[PDB]
C-alpha cells in the first residue's frame, strides 16, 4: 500500500535519518478556521473544514496558526479581525494528544500574529508565547528545544517543531528562532536565509494572486524543489488564496480547483521532491479529481 493509505502515521514509514526540510509535507492554511459556521464571514475567513485532530489523521503535519493576544498569557487563535472562537492551548493539547498517539510523526507549528493585542495586554506577543506557552511547564516536553538549525526527523518526531513568523525571538530553537526572525515579503514568491544564515528559506506566497497567476506561481516554486536536493534550502509553498469578500467567490471555491489541479502535477512528476505544501480544505475530496494532501505524501521517496 502506498504512504497515502495510511494518513495518521505516514512519517513513521520514512527514514528519520532525512532532514524536515527534504520531506513533501501537507500543511493547512489558516488551520483553526474550522470553527466558522456564519455563511457569509466564512466565503473569505474560513480555510478548513475539518478540526485538529482530522486533519492529523488525514495526514496534516505542517500548522498555520495565526494568533491575536487577548491577555497577558493568552494567544487567540484568528483569520486576520477574525476570531476563530479558540485558544492556543486548545491546539497543542490537540497536537499533543495526537503525538502521544502517533510517536513517531513531527508537527511543524508555524506561529504568527494576525491582529493588534487586547487593549489590557501590556506584553508582546513575541513575550507572551514565549513565557505562556514555549517555557510553560504545562507544555514541557511538547515541542523541539534542540540546538539544532536543520533538524532530522529522528529528533523533532512526537514534537512541535516552531516555524516562527513573530519576527525577533529569544527562543532558540525551530526554524527562524533567533533575534532576526524570519524576513517575510508580502504576497511574493521570494527567498531569504534564515537560522544565523543555516538555512535558505524559498516562499511562495503570493496570496492575494487571482487562480490562474496563483496556479502558475505553486508551480513554478513546484518545479524548483523537484530539481533541488539541497537539504540547507527549505520550500514553503502556499497553494491558498484569497477570496475577494463576500461578492466574490470562496477560498473553498479558489481551493476546489487549485488543490487537484496541483495534486495532478505531482502525481505526474512521480516521486520527485516538492517541499512544504499549505493548502485549504485540507481532507477536502472531490470524486473524480486527485487529493493534495494525499499525492504530497505518496511523493515522498521510500
Amino acid at each position: 500500500d502506498s504512504l497515502s493509505k495510511s494518513p495518521e502515521n505516514w512519517m513513521s514509514k520514512l527514514d528519520d535519518g532525512k532532514h524536515l526540510t527534504e520531506i513533501n509535507i501537507p500543511g493547512s492554511h489558516d488551520s483553526g478556521s474550522f470553527t466558522l459556521k456564519d455563511p457569509v464571514k466564512s466565503v473569505w475567513a474560513k480555510t478548513q473544514d475539518k478540526d485538529y485532530l482530522t486533519q492529523m489523521k488525514s495526514g496534516v503535519r505542517f500548522f498555520d496558526i495565526r494568533g491575536r493576544a487577548s491577555a497577558d498569557n493568552m494567544i487567540s487563535v484568528h483569520h486576520g479581525m477574525v476570531y476563530l472562537h479558540h485558544e492556543l492551548g486548545k491546539f497543542l493539547d490537540d497536537a499533543k494528544y495526537y503525538l502521544s498517539a502517533y510517536p513517531n510523526e513531527t508537527i511543524v507549528m508555524s506561529m504568527k500574529k494576525d491582529y493588534d493585542s487586547d487593549s489590557k495586554v501590556t506584553k508582546t506577543f513575541e513575550e507572551i508565547f514565549r513565557e505562556y506557552y514555549y517555557n510553560n511547564p504545562q507544555y514541557q516536553n511538547l515541542f523541539y528545544t534542540g540546538s539544532n538549525a536543520n533538524p532530522t526527523l529522528k529528533e523533532t518526531k512526537g514534537k512541535i517543531v516552531l516555524f516562527n513568523r513573530m519576527g525577533g525571538t529569544y527562543i532558540k530553537s525551530g526554524y527562524g528562532a533567533d533575534t532576526s526572525g524570519i524576513q517575510w515579503a508580502d504576497n511574493a514568491t521570494f527567498e531569504t536565509k534564515i537560522n544565523n544564515g543555516s538555512l535558505n528559506l524559498k516562499v511562495q506566497d503570493e496570496y492575494k494572486d487571482y487562480y490562474d497567476k496563483k496556479v502558475e506561481a505553486v508551480k513554478n516554486l513546484l518545479a524548483k524543489a523537484k530539481t533541488d536536493s539541497n537539504k540547507d534550502n527549505v520550500y514553503v509553498n502556499f497553494l491558498s488564496v484569497a477570496s475577494g469578500g463576500s461578492a466574490f467567490n470562496s477560498t473553498y471555491y479558489y481551493a476546489s480547483y487549485i488543490n487537484p489541479e496541483i495534486a495532478k502535477t505531482i502525481k505526474a512528476n512521480g516521486k520527485a521532491r516538492t517541499g512544504w505544501l499549505i493548502v485549504d480544505y485540507a481532507g477536502y475530496t472531490w470524486p473524480g479529481y486527485d487529493d493534495i494532501v494525499s499525492e504530497i505524501i505518496d511523493s515522498n521517496k521510500l
